[PDB]
């Protein structure tokens, strides 16, 4: 409900109340995922959400959207 990314908030910090929350919810292990999947697409920042939304490759779990949210901010000079 008032799961909504801060306007400097960092990631690891959303998927923690995301991933806590959702814990905390009588949903299933194998539906764990997809649910913080979806509520990323809908809960996250327009910076973060803009690549989610038309990311390619299969981004279907966390373990790849984590990955590609660092691979995606690989800053690395």
């Amino acid at each position: 409900m008032d799961i909504m990314q801060g306007p400097s908030e960092s990631f690891v910090d959303f998927a923690n109340r995301l991933i806590k929350a959702v814990e905390g919810s009588d949903l299933p292990p194998s539906a764990r995922a997809p649910v913080i999947i979806d509520c990323f697409r809908q809960k996250s920042q327009p910076d973060i959400q803009q690549l989610i939304r038309t990311a390619p490759s299969t981004l279907t779990t966390p373990g790849e959207i984590i990955k590609y949210v660092l691979d995606r901010q690989k800053t690395a000079p």
